[PDB]
């Protein structure tokens, strides 16, 4: 912890200004005292300075996120694939921080938009900072990095209005997808449960390129990236997205600091498939193109070591609002590949931490900083933080005895291009024939997902589309649409009232792959951290009895258990009028409650009927809802809820009531609840 | 140092990048031998960008300066005066960084422009840091803040062209001069010796402003602030600056970074006028005016303590370039006064440091942090620094204990503000009519010049004057000198071809005040650290024999020796191709060395006459000169140098050739060499 | 020109805020005639927080310069060996930026500094500004850009004191050179009369660099930037250039500024040697080298047109 030498605690003491002198900092000092305020207080404007220069611009992309501490161990040696010296022994262990995000949204927008992504982590190894910055989809919308502006801008809101925030449902976004489709892959992922992951530790990370390992011997083969999620994968559905944005924005950043608290910190598989160079293009597409999957058909996942976050930031703004990640910090053992998408991203991560920092001395920032001593020749800069001892920062020098020395393959440790690596021909600005396949791919995605899935993603693109105004981008996207299957136009088509496009069997096929589904990758491995409610009352002792009993039983268990009441009191967490189904991923009425659910229920403490529409949200949201008390009928019966449906839990006995609820949250959704196209 | 604890050592080790990965950095990533340069050269790409971004912008004013760490210690327990914590014991030390500067030109040009020069002392007292920002010259041009960018604009470049350079002689600043009378103290100042110091050694800081001490009882006294050099004052002649500053723009800086590695790391006295609050209108003129110095006569210097500079810094950039002094950095036991000048440079101070800094953390740079603990709710920012624990930055607050707590008078040892000091009246943009003689205390401070230092001044502005083009400007500059006195006007009118305006004698009077001449301030104190040049040959091994002997004689006494010759070896310093009068305090010729100052004397090693010229010129600029060995004629004839002239030196005995030419260092020049009017 | 909307005259008229709002501001608004300074005083702040902003950083590099506008006048129609839209006809104007300057030296420091010097020139084409980035002697220090660095720093102050200024004279530049040899040819030409011009006027400028000129139909030429001082060619001498750092350090300026007001701005024929794709390795050096020059035995030059300089900037700062 670099980290803890910069910290700073201020929890006795007198106020000083930031060189030390003890001042006040409530009053003015004003001529009289109702007199006007004098330019010689020194107090008051250090202080108001420092308030208004707070603020620096937000990230480009990616600018709403939140990150947090941990460690990754390493489970073997792995010196027979690559000199990275992180991965050099079983058991080494190497601090990380990790920061998440959405791509779209601005900075207070809310968590539970439909975007893409980012898992940005950094290995502070000790043969300098790595990182790996990926997103939670493994494949990207666009071949080349100079569109990116253009993907960008056309996502981003329309820049007349600034309208619509962190939404992809606007005719600029589609008629982008609709021209350009290299996107249709990575909008299919968006458009499934992907876009609306349940937290940030129910979804994987990808590097998406295609990298190199690099052997001591300088040998390579070609890899990508796997962060495989030990929480399993999980997604909201878009109706509950939608009010969780309204109730609360800070949902994933919440959801990830509590786990952390409670000692349930998230954990990931970092993973790698590995494949020979002479298979670029073995496997029916270019490995150089970062819209292509490799199927685990193909090539299986190998397992390297264990991500494990366990600790939350000290101050938000220090650690994980200037975190200034890179693809460019890269270390000995790996290697880039000539991805047109990755090759342009190294230009544009050193360049943009310029625009935040204000400055050019961003990595000397405590959450930037190494864990290894820095030599080099680099000098000045706006805030420079080091005091040079070397009065000759050049190369070739004899006055510094020629240090600092160079570094490369057999000298130093040093950082070498794969030399395997070549290029040969004319100088162009052409895209690769071999990247030209641009719905294969997404049609194997879409079959690969189970009916109720598949209907989720349609739902998503009907939602979407409905709300573009243009009648041409409209059409254009269903021509798009009808590339990767002609029954995703048709049905798409249904709901803006327009006909789907001919079917145009080019790029159709039956095929599957594993492990790309949500709904189908089976129940959780854990249910540890998720959120029971208990509808409650403090009319009848009875049901706060009842409620206490069902807390100690699922609190055994790991769940975070909320009771819910008309009013705070010794045992309950929230009143209804604070309390919302988007709170919970499993609801439960202790019968003792069962008047609040009748329709003239009516109370000046919470909103009409909240108590009922908590219970029925989450029930047709694909929630585990059940009611424990042995008179269940009367609150089914309210709710319209059939006692015998799929995760409909009725029971007298508390221990039998909890064992089949807690089997619930591992389903954790019931698509039979959701109606499919005919 | 201080600092150690930033410093950075690359006296060994392999270069790595600022994340610490082992790197090279001197050939490019090509797509083959003789190919282009590729986009993913992330070794390159970091390194040029620290390049290209290591300028910030230089200082708006006092821009040319160079600075060195120090010591001051008090002299007793100045309880009695004041509350400063850094004053409250005998023998009390405190770290200081100074900062020496001329004022006008940008931070590539010469240490000898005529000028005022910035003495800037940063005392990192335990209670804080104190700043006094302060020149050379007790008395500031103009008598409100607000006017500084009005006189600074007329004396830099004008803005067409951006000529001339770091100095006072163009039409611009003397319209300024004579259409704005309050300038007339510091331009008679300037035009003095006092603008052109033979080092920053060898000047006098000074405040300015009155300030108030305040004891911790509250009441308060005025107060200025003297730093009186125990090295003695000195200056250069014009005709001499203007040639170093060619020969060596870098003169200042480097007799002072010399003067601190030698062991004669220089000192002054700090010192204070004190006097009572009732005294501010007592000496005919208004102490809150910054155009008029308390004459000694009427207060005397108060010795508090001594200042002593004995280390350079480690880097000049982290260090000298990037200090940023504020009169706002100011410690419990001072306070401000309502001098309209002091009041706005408050404002501009900490504005300013945003502009060099590039965002608001510049009091965490190292050269600007505190030596006690930091305790206070300013976060956030660029560039931030540190890790705040406090997670409730606001008071009041009970979250947080309510820390940090509010320091005042009577709690913390807080700043506080003179609680005797009251405004009365309206609210005016108005001048106090106290501030309207502008002419008495120029008249006063010529009058106290000796007569050929006033025979320096008029011809200081004959030079400048001759070079203002328009006529209109010309007259109305004599019509301003006039009013100070009939005579400067006639003298200097006489070089430009006008008429002086007929005498007018409200503002005349015959009073003197001591210690302003620097010509009648009697010898230097110390001759430690002058320069002595010895030219000798190498066609004579009797001459190198003689400057060897010499040269151990003028060392014992820490007199810097420089044997000049037309080649170097062994026992000789310099050559006569890098050689000039400018280097030496003083010059001696080894009378083995006659032949090289005939007049036919020519050598493809040095320019024609070069050897006669370096002693004719220290001659015509006062300096004492001298032949060693016993034959002076023929040197003395050559050169037009009388035999008997005050500050020439023949002896053939080294012992008492060094004994005489040792009090004329001391007497430093003999102005009997320079002609007067009339 | 573009110069002329932004133009600004203030030969009339009240002062004003930046808002437009008319103002005063020579004295500081104040509780009482002997009165502190009030926060309320917007007039004052304004003022002083545009002075104490006016700074901006120095270029890393040829900090030290100044600049004139002229004219680009193509002499034929050039279709034959470039596409180049401002060579496309006899007669053609272009209009012309230059800045001159010196390498190593500070905004402040001498004109007549020892150094390579600057002669960048913009050609606002029809089809897009131009610049050709050159200097006043035609080959360079180093082979390789990550190496200018080292150069830099080496040649410019000791990083400890900032000694000296504007100079190679000093241990660090010369252990550079003496490690790097690839100076060797660059260093001959700075340690000649090339170091220390007699003004900008009298010097000429180089691209350096070998380019290529492109046809429409795509072939291609290798080519070298010459501008030919119609001046002539003339240095001061070292003792001479010394002086004339302290007595006048504005000299090249003062030249330039004074030749153009005069009527008698500077020209240069713009001028380029042309060779076959096929010579790169011909001439017993590569032209990929930067430290090496095509002898004028080998490769003759073609002038493509005249550039005069014929104005002064209205504001220094802003142009
Ligand atoms: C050419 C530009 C460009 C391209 C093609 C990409 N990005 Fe990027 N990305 C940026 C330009 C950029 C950026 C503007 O440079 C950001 C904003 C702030 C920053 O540090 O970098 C950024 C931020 C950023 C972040 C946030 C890092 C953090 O939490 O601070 C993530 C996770 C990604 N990107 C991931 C990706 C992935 C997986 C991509 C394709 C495979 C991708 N980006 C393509
Ligand atoms: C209203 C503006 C204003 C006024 C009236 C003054 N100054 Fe000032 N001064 C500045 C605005 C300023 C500045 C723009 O804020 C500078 C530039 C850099 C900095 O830190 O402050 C500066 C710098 C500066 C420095 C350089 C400090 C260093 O070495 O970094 C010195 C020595 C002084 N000044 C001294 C004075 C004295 C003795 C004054 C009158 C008694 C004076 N200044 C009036
Ligand atoms: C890799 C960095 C690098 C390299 C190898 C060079 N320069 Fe450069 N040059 C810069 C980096 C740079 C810079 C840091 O980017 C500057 C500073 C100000 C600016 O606009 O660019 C610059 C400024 C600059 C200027 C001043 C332009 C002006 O008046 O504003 C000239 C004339 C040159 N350079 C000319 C050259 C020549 C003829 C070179 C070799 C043939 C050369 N430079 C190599
Ligand atoms: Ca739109
Ligand atoms: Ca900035
Ligand atoms: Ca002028
Ligand atoms: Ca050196």
């Amino acid at each position: 912890s670099p980290l803890a030498a910069y910290e700073v605690d201020d929890s006795t003491g007198y106020l000083t200004s930031d060189v030390g002198g003890p001042i006040q900092d409530q009053t003015s000092l004003k001529a009289g005292i109702r007199g006007p305020t004098l330019l010689e207080d020194f107090m008051f404007r250090q202080k108001i300075q420092h308030f208004d220069h707070e603020r620096v611009p937000e990230r480009a992309v990616h600018a709403r996120g939140a990150g947090a501490h941990g460690t990754f161990t390493s489970y073997a040696d792995w010196s027979n694939i690559t000199a990275a010296s992180f991965l050099n022994a079983t058991g080494k262990q190497t601090p990380v921080f990790v920061r998440f995000s959405t791509v779209a949204g601005s900075r207070g927008s809310a968590d539970t938009a439909r975007d893409v992504h980012g898992f940005a982590t950094r290995f502070y190894t000790d043969e300098g900072n790595f990182d790996i910055v990926g997103n939670n989809i493994p494949v990207f919308f666009i071949q080349d990095a100079i569109q990116f502006p253009d993907l960008i801008h056309s996502v981003k809101p329309r820049p007349d209005n600034e309208i619509p925030q962190a939404a992809t449902a606007h005719d600029s976004a589609w008629d982008f997808f609709s021209q350009q489709p290299s996107t249709m892959h990575t909008l299919f992922w968006a458009m499934s449960g992907h876009g609306i992951p349940r937290s940030y530790r129910h979804m994987d990370g990808f590097g998406v390129h295609t990298f190199r390992f690099v052997k001591d011997d300088g040998s390579s083969k070609l890899i990508k990236w796997h962060f495989k999620s030990r929480q399993g994968k999980a997604s909201l559905v878009w109706e509950e997205a939608q009010v969780l944005s309204g109730k609360n924005a800070d949902f994933h950043r919440q959801d990830l600091w509590d786990a952390i608290e409670s000692g349930n910190g998230p954990e990931w598989d970092v993973c790698v498939q590995i494949v020979d160079e002479s298979q670029a293009q073995a496997f029916g597409f270019d490995l150089l193109d970062p819209t292509k999957i490799i199927p685990e058909e193909y090539a299986p996942l190998t397992k390297l070591g264990l991500l494990k976050l366990d600790r939350n930031p000290t101050n938000y703004f220090a650690e994980t609002e200037q975190v200034m990640f890179q693809p460019g910090h890269i270390v000995r053992g790996i290697d880039f590949t000539e991805d047109p998408l990755l090759q342009g991203r190294l230009f544009s991560y050193l360049d943009t931490q310029l625009n935040r920092n204000g400055g050019p001395n961003f990595e000397q920032l405590p959450i930037n900083m190494p864990r290894v001593p820095i030599h080099n020749n680099n000098r000045d800069g706006a805030g420079q933080m080091f005091i040079h001892r070397n009065k000759y920062p050049y190369t070739p020098n004899t006055l510094n005895s020629g240090y600092p020395r160079q570094a490369n393959q057999n000298a130093g440790r040093g950082f070498f291009t794969a030399p395997g690596r070549t290029a040969s021909g004319a100088l162009v600005r052409e895209v690769s024939p071999t990247f030209n396949d641009h719905w294969s791919q997404p049609r194997l995605f879409f079959n690969s997902l189970t009916p109720v899935e598949q209907q989720f993603l349609v739902n998503a693109m009907r939602f979407e589309i409905s709300l573009v105004k243009s009648e041409e981008v409209k059409k254009n996207v269903l021509t798009q649409l009808n590339r990767v299957s002609h029954d995703v136009a048709v049905r798409v088509a249904a709901a803006i009232g327009l006909g789907a496009p001919d079917a145009d069997d080019t790029y159709y096929h039956n095929n599957k792959t594993a492990g790309v589904s949500i709904v189908g990758s089976g129940p959780l491995p854990t249910i540890k951290t998720l959120r029971v409610g208990i509808l409650a009352t403090t009319s009848e002792s009875s049901a706060l009895d009842q409620a206490a009993q069902l807390r100690t039983r699922l609190e055994k268990d790991g769940l975070v258990v909320t009771v819910v009441a008309e009013t705070l009191r010794e045992g309950v967490d929230q009143t209804y009028s604070t309390a919302d189904a988007t709170g919970f991923d499993g609801v439960v009425v202790v019968d003792g409650a069962a008047a609040l659910f009748a329709s003239t229920a009516s109370s000046p403490l919470f909103p009409t009927g909240r108590p009922l529409q908590i219970f029925v949200d989450a029930y047709r949201w694909g929630k585990p809802v059940g009611v424990c008390g042995g008179k269940s009928s009367e609150v089914l019966d309210a709710a319209d809820v059939p006692e015998d449906g799929d995760g409909v839990y009725s029971e007298e006995s508390v221990d039998m009531f909890v064992e089949e609820f807690e089997k619930g949250l591992a389903t954790f959704r019931f698509t039979d609840r959701f109606a499919l196209d005919s």
